[PDB]
């Protein structure tokens, strides 16, 4: 939170899939994983 409006000064890395923030370039990568669905093996339902 900053006086006025956000924008001036933000984490060095911010996801786009959802819009999260991180500090360690890696810490962010790991997250991106949760944004990579993995369809099941077989019929959708049944
Ligand atoms: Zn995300």
């Amino acid at each position: 939170g900053s006086s006025g409006s956000s924008g001036t000064g933000e984490k060095p890395y911010i996801c786009a899939e959802c819009g999260k923030a991180f500090t360690i370039r890696s810490n962010l990568i790991k997250h991106q994983k949760i944004h990579t669905k993995q369809k099941p093996s077989g019929p959708s339902s049944g």
